């Protein structure tokens, strides 16, 4: 089949330069696991974790697949420090990281061998890391589910490629394969998403959740948490509206009613009390597919792709 | 030189798949002839205009070049029925519409020669104004300069493209070859900028302008105005953050200086209460160069984008 050999790909050792988003509750050893036997780079979601569950998920993982996987650490975690060490000590091939400069660790996970990729919204962020030692980065555009900056995608991939000389890869927006031309046009590598691969038959997120990706259009998302520091993209609900109206009205209030409200969507598909994370992307996905024929069907749409443009250029 | 053929390029009978964006104040007859000369398509903005002021700016137009232009013409203006009667009186070979549905004027507008080019934000619109007969839409991502969507160009050039027969031109985040490689890549045939050319030789506004567009990093915006219903991203200069602040404590007193700001901006240079409308493309730009320059680079890099991604499908 249509396969596309870059930088990303040698470097992880995966058929496909396809990666999953760190997502906490969503990102399980399941879909981590469908991913990689894909073809591409699954990644549990260490985010709502602690190191003993993280160590369960990585055994889970393995007893599923035997090719290569990532784990994202969240730095604001508690956790962070201990995560790290479980995955020195299961030799997690990939590591990457959100919410924070992980320079601080770099070089202990280069020395046991581990690939080092941090998730930034910054030329800055993206620059620091190269010093640091990082092996590539994830420049993750503002229209990306969860928790994200200010830079879109368009802009944030174009500038991050120029300042670095490690691979980027393109996060937020892509969900098909005009976007995987796009991500590698503006200067990509790899891609990674999220929102696709939770809307997939193998994501054992709740049915509510995959419902409302797929009913979602372009315009179905908004962002809560602004004025609390922590921004995140979610899906158009009356409680994501009331969450925005309360942030200014009354923070604290609104602090309070976020408390569990991403577990509850993603296990419970409460709709009046969850954060359902959703990235604009949600607007070009109308089914849910297999992870193995997601995968094929952006690698198919990227060689057509690349093709058409050639017509532009006779 | 290497020169792109597209739909867009036949229809405005341009050598370029290149338009300036609609601006207020910064959109001078000096500009667009400019980019007319250049071989793109030229726009006048009527934003801030009487029509005795567009026929002036219409008439200066043509002592500077006979090649195609455009008027943008913003619909929530009280003068929009008589500026639509001007282009019709001038025979206007293309005119763009903001801030609204523009059906109400597309026929009379046809029936007299005119190409008719909405600028939207929403798949629904894009939809709209191609049953009322639009020659071509203007997909606008919210990374653009000045009143802007709730969507990004990533994700919006890829769902209208799909969603319409008729070209559609990516408007924001586009400052480059690599972008408009891109851009072309989620199904546009042409692009539209709107910073990089105000950051040209021959753009007329005040020099702080253009020192402000090239210092400005990928992050030095910020929205003004969502709260008051016409929300506009622009430079992030103390007194943007002043309005933000205020938009929410004293909503009548925000209105109040935000009013003659764009032109302070634009005519005078004036930072501490000057209104900057400023793409995220301002990051992506570091220099002024003449609007011809530009858009050579940019032929240039498309070419060599293209040729690039070539690369991938061997």
């Amino acid at each position: 089949h249509m396969t596309v050999r870059t930088r990303v790909t040698d470097l992880l050792e995966i058929e496909h330069p396809i990666l999953m988003g760190g997502m906490a509750w969503a990102g399980t050893p399941t879909l981590a696991a469908a991913v990689s036997e894909a073809g591409g780079l699954g990644i549990i979601g260490s985010g709502a974790m602690k190191p003993d569950d993280l160590r369960k998920a990585i055994s889970e993982l393995r007893q599923k697949t035997d090719k290569p996987f990532g784990v994202n650490i969240i730095l604001v975690s508690p956790w962070a420090d201990d995560l790290v060490k479980v995955c020195i000590e299961e030799k997690v091939p990939v590591v990457t990281f959100g919410a924070g400069n992980p320079t601080k660790y770099i070089r202990e996970l280069k020395e046991n061998g581990t690939k080092v990729i941090p998730v930034v919204a910054s030329d800055s962020l993206a620059r620091m890391v190269e010093r640091a030692g990082a092996d590539a980065v994830i420049a993750e555009g503002m229209e990306s589910g969860g928790h994200i900056g200010e830079v879109t995608t368009f802009v944030l991939v174009n500038k991050v490629s120029r300042s670095v000389n490690i691979p980027v890869i393109a996060a937020g927006g892509i969900a098909d394969g005009r976007g995987m031309a796009a991500a590698f046009a503006l200067g990509a590598e790899a891609v990674q998403m999220g929102t696709r691969f939770v809307a997939s038959v193998e994501s054992d997120v709740h049915p509510v959740y995959k419902e409302k990706i797929v009913k979602a259009s372009i315009r179905d998302t908004v962002v809560t948490g602004a004025k609390l520091g922590h921004p995140a993209r979610v899906l158009r609900t009356p409680f994501a509206r009331k969450i925005q109206e309360m942030e200014f009205e009354n923070p604290m209030q609104a602090e309070e009613m976020l408390v569990g409200s991403l577990r509850r969507a993603v296990v419970e598909g409460d709709l009046e009390r969850g954060s359902f994370m959703v990235g604009q992307s949600a607007g070009l996905i109308d089914e849910i597919k297999p992870v193995k024929q997601i995968i094929e069907d952006i690698l198919k749409e990227f060689k057509e792709t690349v093709e058409k443009l050639r017509g532009y250029i006779e």
